């Protein structure tokens, strides 16, 4: 329940669409990827422009609505959607400006990956970011963002030269390297924490047709596949991009059937250069076991990117554990394949990231993303359909991020569940946890802004 | 030189973007896919929301400067930029909203095909639509649309619900089955004759992988190839779509060195459907003659889409000369491959379509789209970077629309070049040009929107 004048003058400063809680299309628009979490807002604003999000904003700084802020919807904490306060959601805002002379993207708050790679990849250029097409540009950049070309250009943030922001008192910033610079640090890793990026601003870079290749290894050969990968990764040009997902095999034809439903390493590797050499790179990579199901193209990156993951399903419902490595000992390997051996759902992975390259000569201060001197990631992704089958999934994500727990530290921010709130502090470690404390002061004192991984301020 | 209450008022009401001649990006704003036309606007508009294209027009109307309207801005006659008068630029109405259970897109009428597929295929949903990422959904509907997905579901126009247009007097339209359907049928296939199209609302599919390949044939094996292609789609299943692209071989790892740079057959197909299926339908076809440089892929739809064309190269120069056949006689093929044989450029293609399907299904008068009932479509597809070359590349294309023209009837409206206004009656045929003309009579009697595939009202 609102007060009357403060709505009208939202309303009226609003362009963008309201749905209310007895609209029709309700449902619908509160749903988010991650169906476990359900949740009634009071109010959904669909954002069209900047001085839509600066009134609502304002508005429910005055009305005193818990925030949630919107651009993909892929949070898999859920914080994109609230019980009972508003939902700024900026889905509609999906505008791409790309200069081919300049080599620059000027992207909405709201546009989804696959968006932006259409509009960059016009002109054969594109910039970082993450594997699946439909996840926001938003979230995903804020935390700091990886992909395939990560260890060749670094994260999403390593080629964010500013951005547009709307911080909680209702006023728009330009933050870049060389105004607000402590806004930009803090921007660059630090969530949705210090106000509504509206604009992100990205260099970018030439990437013509990319060789790739997918395989599916059984875990027979478990052992001997992760090994090389690890060993292998240690020493690989930045150029070579190879990541390992540990699931069921889906149900189709490159594969024998009777792999079908069955767990398997599904390894995925590119080379970001000539194809020629990348030929020959991947073929010096794909024969530490059996490669099953091989599949081996030369894609226009905007396919690379479309391409992940192979079976084309959207799960239902999620839960991920995840966290860093600095080392995969052996012992870590057999940990990692005698859970692979357990999972349950067709949709769950566990996925194994090799980052560094690019990513880890950062100097670590110069953003708010921490742990890249960390290569390794693993990520517990159960995912699943059915929703009386939620404890089994999440047991199984729990249970192996528990039995590797001597060999995990810190954590991203943007693979944390909805039980993971009080994993901040370890995730960024004191020193910059304390820097974002501060320049929360500064432009959040109240934090209107907390459903992300949320820094207090002081 | 603009009369500045005229121009107070448009600024009153407008809320985008202006984009003068000594702005920074207006050279790069004013250049669109083909690169041949270089015109100099005196305003380019980008609009971001209906209001603002209503003011836009209004306030071209008022000024008498000529209207262009762009999209994706992919116009093979060049028609979405003008020397001297406004640009009424889409580019950043670029959102989609999709209901998955409802199985509905509603698209701003600037959105790339990829913006587009990237939303529906969050949901595993999609409609057909051409097969380059890039292209804009907006000039593509209106002129028919037709892609990976077109034998199985239709044309884009045979998905198209209803539209939200504004016409030349500045009103805003819905056109539908239940409301303007005059308009709603002369805007599927009449172009952007009868207004700006704001919003397109589509019914949508499920589509999960589809199973496909891509291959390239020596020229030697062309007749067999081609005679092979044109026997199978007479009576093939819906879900089968095969076509082929003669071109340069590509330099890619995948083809034997000795076949760079030299004409070939580059044939993709694809089923959609089960990909077990497809599997079996696409191994079936592959072998007319020996496929060199194969690659077989279980995709998401989505990497489809974004896979055409093999060496993701976008070309500076284009020239296309394109036609529909009845029938692909032997005399057609072997012109078809004389010409393939002195192909210059590695950019163009000389591309031969089996269209028919379900898009033949559709009653001839049912749409302003024509020749539902001629399956073939060869696209004379010149494309190049040297300026000095233009005239070595349009003789290709015009020599060999000429040593095929008496086999060929009608043409795609989109496909036309900058020089064929003339061929609009004759594209349409005399039925659909009559009808058209008194839409047009009705809805833009001053035909204020003539920078396209035109019809003159009355
Ligand atoms: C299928 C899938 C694949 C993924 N793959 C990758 C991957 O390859 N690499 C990777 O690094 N991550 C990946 N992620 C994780 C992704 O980075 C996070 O889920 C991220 O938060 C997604 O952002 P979003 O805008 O879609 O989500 P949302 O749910 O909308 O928002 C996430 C958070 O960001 C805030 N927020 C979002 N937009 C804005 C904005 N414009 N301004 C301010 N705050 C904002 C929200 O308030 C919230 O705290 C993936 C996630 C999914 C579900
Ligand atoms: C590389 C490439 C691949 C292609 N592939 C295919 C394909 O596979 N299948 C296919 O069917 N076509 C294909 N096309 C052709 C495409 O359909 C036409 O070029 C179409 O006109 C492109 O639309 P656009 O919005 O990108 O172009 P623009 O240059 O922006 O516009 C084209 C015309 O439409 C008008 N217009 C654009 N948007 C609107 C709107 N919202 N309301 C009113 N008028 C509007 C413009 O005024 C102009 O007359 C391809 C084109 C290219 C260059």
């Amino acid at each position: 329940q609102l007060d009357p004048a403060t709505l009208a003058a939202f309303s009226a400063a609003f362009r963008g669409e309201l749905i209310w809680p007895s609209d029709a299309d309700y449902d619908e628009a509160r749903r988010i990827w991650n169906g476990t979490i359900d949740r009634r807002p009071a109010l959904i604003a669909r954002c069209t422009s900047t001085p839509d999000v600066v009134a609502a904003v304002s508005f429910a700084r005055k009305s005193g609505l818990l925030v949630a802020v919107r651009g993909g919807g892929h949070s898999m904490a859920g914080h994109s959607v609230c019980d009972g306060g508003i939902v700024i959601d900026l889905s509609l805002m999906n505008s791409i400006k790309v200069s081919r002379r300049l080599r620059r993207a000027r992207a909405q708050g709201g546009c989804l990956l696959g968006a932006f790679d259409t509009a960059t990849q016009a002109h054969m250029l594109a910039t970082p970011a993450g594997v699946v097409s439909h996840t926001g540009l938003g979230g995903m950049v804020l935390g700091g963002g990886f992909g395939w070309l990560s260890r060749k250009y670094g994260l999403s943030i390593d080629n964010l030269t500013s951005v547009e922001i709307v911080t909680a008192d209702g006023g728009v910033l330009t933050a870049s390297d060389t105004e607000n610079p402590d806004l930009f640090w803090a921007v660059r890793g630090g969530g949705g924490n210090f106000g509504v990026v509206t604009a992100f601003e990205f260099d970018l870079h030439r990437v013509g047709p990319v060789r790739f290749a997918s395989t599916y290894y059984s875990l027979d050969e478990g052992p001997q596949v992760i090994r090389a990968w690890r060993d292998h990764m240690a020493t690989a040009p930045d150029e070579l991009t190879w990541a390992l997902y540990l699931r069921l095999a889906p149900p189709l034809p490159e594969l024998p059937a009777d792999m079908h439903g069955k767990p398997v390493i599904c390894a995925m590797s590119c080379w970001i250069g000539d194809p020629h050499e990348g030929e020959r790179q991947l073929e010096s990579i794909l024969h530490a076991g059996k490669p099953h199901g091989l599949t081996k193209a030369t894609l226009p990156y905007r396919a690379l990117q479309a391409y992940s993951f192979p079976g084309a399903v959207v799960p239902d419902r999620i839960y991920t554990k995840s966290g860093y490595l600095n080392e995969l000992s052996d012992e870590a390997t057999d940990t990692v394949l005698e859970h692979a051996a357990d999972i349950a759902s067709p949709f769950t992975q566990l996925e194994l990231l090799y980052l560094g390259g690019a990513v880890a000569r950062v100097p670590d201060d110069a953003t708010a993303y921490p742990n890249r001197q960390s290569p390794f990631v693993t990520n517990l992704a159960a995912a699943w359909m059915d929703p009386t089958e939620d404890a089994r999934h999440t047991a199984w994500a729990r249970e192996g991020y528990r039995a590797l727990a001597g060999h995990l530290s810190g954590g991203y921010v943007n693979f944390m569940n909805p039980g993971e709130a009080d994993r901040t502090r370890e995730a960024y470690g004191a020193a910059k946890f304390e820097r974002l404390q501060g320049v929360k002061a500064k432009y959040d004192p109240t934090n209107l802004f907390r459903l992300n991984q949320n820094i207090p301020p002081s």
